């Protein structure tokens, strides 16, 4: 299901909310389908398989 938050076009970082309900910054990849295209987007991190998935 992955988490939900937002990515940043500044340094391609996703700030999702862990299971505790607190901020969680996580650098995203550079793929053509997992990179932070724009800021304030929708990013989903898969803490299950430790695989991030930005908008």
């Amino acid at each position: 299901a992955k988490y939900t938050g937002k990515c940043t076009k500044s340094k391609n970082e996703c700030k999702y909310k862990n299971d505790a309900g607190k901020d969680t910054f996580i650098k995203c990849p550079k793929f053509d389908n997992k990179k932070c295209t724009k800021d304030n987007n929708k990013c989903t991190v898969d803490t299950y398989n430790n695989a991030v998935d930005c908008d």
